[PDB]
């Protein structure tokens, strides 16, 4: 079919939702493409290629709340930020394993800058405005890989088997913007307090 | 070589560490064991029965802090839980892969549940508390994740340029160590307001 850029990450994004990403293959997308395993070497090297492609392009499609709106708080674009990240991770599977270790893409530069000049401008030293945004970050990652790999006992004490029928009960959709709230009022926290003890 | 549990589960631990997670596999452990594969499949049936038995055997090994000192407030206690739940992670290649989607095993209930039993005896409702617990874990997981994986440009905008100095400059404790505190203040905050608009 069509090798496009484009059209070589459709059809890899397809197959990662079937197979999942330890089951991702230049051989299985080959196949799924119509085309030879040396016809595929031309446009996409080997796997880890692939994946860095497809961590920029499930938030390209799917990531809407990258910027903060024209006068919109630090804490409620953080807010934002991390509900639409979570839902462009869902979106495929074990797309946070794709999203895992990469660093910002040359295509967004734009967009990450003004991120962290965003953070800057609210009052955050840029080490400080980082911690708070890779903390973000790594929360979300972390809820959204136990929700998916999730899917991938008679004698149970009686706390933990309530706590399992909670988390039985919700997507892990409840737990993650409770987490959330708490992380961000903790920014705020350290934040307000400058240099006094805190 | 010998094939009790315990020998299995050496082994195993080996075998991620030269290999990672996404080439571990019974094919490899046969080689490593000096055995040959049907032999294997009497003790191990497949990968994620091995993946399950080596979540529980790092933290058996390795996890020294998974219940509080008498006397100890639960802030202290999810402070002192966490960096010996990242120690334990860190100690192996893709550790904090191993760890992913799983539950409390058999062998974990009595600390586990001491573990809720704590906080709820702190002031949290089972359910608020649960969420605490939650959020720890999953951060804690991220971060690992992130530094673990990124181990697996001259036109850099000026504070991404710095961002990826700062992170370059450490292992990624700082970042961490930072974020842990702003969570445990959010509990905190969200705990001491009870039904008070907050
Ligand atoms: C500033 C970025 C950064 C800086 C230095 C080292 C890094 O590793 C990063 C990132 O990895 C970021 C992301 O991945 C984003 O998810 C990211 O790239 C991004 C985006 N493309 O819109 C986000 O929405 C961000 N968000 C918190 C989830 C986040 C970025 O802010 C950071
Ligand atoms: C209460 C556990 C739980 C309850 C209900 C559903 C669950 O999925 C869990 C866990 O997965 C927990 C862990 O994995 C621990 O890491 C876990 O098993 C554990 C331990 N074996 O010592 C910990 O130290 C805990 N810590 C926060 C990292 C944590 C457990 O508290 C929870
Ligand atoms: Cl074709
Ligand atoms: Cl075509
Ligand atoms: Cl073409
Ligand atoms: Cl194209
Ligand atoms: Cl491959
Ligand atoms: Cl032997
Ligand atoms: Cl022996
Ligand atoms: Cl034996
Ligand atoms: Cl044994
Ligand atoms: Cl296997
Ligand atoms: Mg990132
Ligand atoms: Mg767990």
């Amino acid at each position: 079919s069509r090798l496009n850029r484009e059209s070589v990450i459709d059809a890899a994004l397809e197959l990662l939702n079937e197979t999942g990403i330890d089951g991702l293959t230049t051989r299985k997308l080959a196949q799924k493409l119509g085309i030879e395993q040396p016809t595929l070497y031309w446009h996409v090297k080997n796997k880890r290629a692939l994946l860095d492609a497809l961590a920029v392009e499930i938030l390209a499609r799917h990531h809407d709340y990258s910027l903060p709106a024209a006068g919109e708080s630090w804490q409620s674009f953080l807010r934002n930020n991390a509900m639409s990240f979570r839902r462009a991770l869902l979106r495929y599977r074990d797309g946070a394993k794709v999203a895992l270790g990469t660093r910002p893409d040359e295509k967004q530069y734009d967009t990450v800058e003004t991120q962290l000049r965003f953070m800057t401008e609210n009052g955050f030293s840029l080490r400080d405005g980082l911690y708070a945004i890779s903390a973000v970050s790594h929360f979300t990652l972390g809820a959204v890989l136990e929700q998916q790999e999730h899917t991938a006992d008679e004698n149970l004490p009686p706390l933990l088997r309530e706590a399992l029928q909670i988390m039985d009960s919700d997507d892990g959709e409840q737990a993650f913007l409770h987490g959330l709230e708490s992380l961000i009022r903790g920014f705020e926290v350290q934040l307000t307090a400058l240099l006094q003890i805190v």
